[PDB]
């Protein structure tokens, strides 16, 4: 999880707290069971409307935010357009998944 977290922060995504505008919220659990980035990444790409901003939560604040959204699946991902994603999904899923949150 280390090398994951100071990943995620060298793309600049800023952490949260348990403590905004258009972005999206990644919520990680121990990465010993960390794709969630990079398909986020795609997900926000081919979303161009909104200028999409990230933040991301350390293993603790994940699970504190994860109960407030009653999020009990992960990785997982919250989205704000202008104030939820959870479990393990194909590409495929993911989209649709966005696509419906979106519209």
């Amino acid at each position: 999880f280390s090398a994951l977290w100071q990943r995620l922060l060298t793309r600049g995504w800023q952490p949260v707290e348990a403590s905004v505008g258009d972005g999206v919220i990644l919520l990680s659990s121990d990465p010993r069971r960390s794709d969630n980035p990079v398909m986020i990444a795609e997900l926000l790409r081919e979303f161009p409307q909104f200028d999409w901003q990230v933040a991301v939560a350390d293993l603790e604040q994940s699970e504190a935010i994860g109960d407030r959204f009653n999020v009990r699946r992960f990785p997982a991902t919250l989205v704000f357009t202008d104030g939820a994603l959870s479990g393990i999904h194909p590409w495929a899923e993911l989209l649709t998944l966005m696509r419906s949150i979106v519209d």
